[PDB]
């Protein structure tokens, strides 16, 4: 029962920058990953950037180097800094929560020489 | 109550390839994301690749083009095809399940000119 509210959208000029926010409320203590997605006109919704509780980030090829995902843990807010915008960035941007669960026992990989 | 068992690790020479598998059992119907992590000696466990129930994948920069994550939904098994191994890939590799939640209403971004 986690609630997500995205803000910061609007009209932006090409090459400019925007900052999107996603405010999470409800039972957020279990949420240890957050993701930003976008649905560009005519296309499928796609992951753009994600961040987990350790602070690790990962980005899609289409935004890598341009977008930055960050978080304010004290207020349960995730931010998507979008730079160097083009018309190809026009989309509805969506925030999503994740509860990452248990791990396996693992398997050793050793690479020689 | 989800159990994960990784297999397929071993000794490989540089430039070789490995195929890891992760068998999930238990109450898996809610699990709609799976990730592979690695923990090299002395460092934090780190995301290598993840896949969700719609087939979307994301990879860390260090493995993109070398590793492929895939899934057999019929058997609740995920695979990590590891190609072009280097000595820096030596680690314990872990599988991990995740439940990604609902979406917000989203926020529209329109980029002009
Ligand atoms: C990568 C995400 C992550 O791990 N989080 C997160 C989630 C959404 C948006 C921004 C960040 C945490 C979720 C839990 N909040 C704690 C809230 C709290 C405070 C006091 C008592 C009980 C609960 C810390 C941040
Ligand atoms: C991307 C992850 C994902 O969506 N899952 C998944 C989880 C782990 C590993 C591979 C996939 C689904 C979990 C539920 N199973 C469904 C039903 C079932 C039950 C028992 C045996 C076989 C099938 C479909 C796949």
């Amino acid at each position: 029962q986690v609630q997500l509210v995205e803000s910061g959208g609007g009209l932006a000029q090409a090459g400019g920058s925007l900052q999107l926010s996603c405010a999470a409320s409800g039972s957020t203590s279990r949420v240890n990953a957050m993701g930003w997605y976008r649905q560009t006109p005519g296309k499928e919704r796609e992951l753009v950037a994600a961040i987990d509780r350790s602070g690790a980030t990962v980005y899609s090829e289409s935004v890598r180097g341009r977008f930055t995902i960050s978080k304010n843990d004290a207020k349960d807010i995730v931010w998507l800094q979008m730079n160097n915008l083009t018309t190809e960035d026009t989309a509805v941007y969506y925030c999503r929560s994740g509860v990452l669960g248990s791990w396996g026992l693992g398997t050793q990989v050793t690479v020689s020489s």
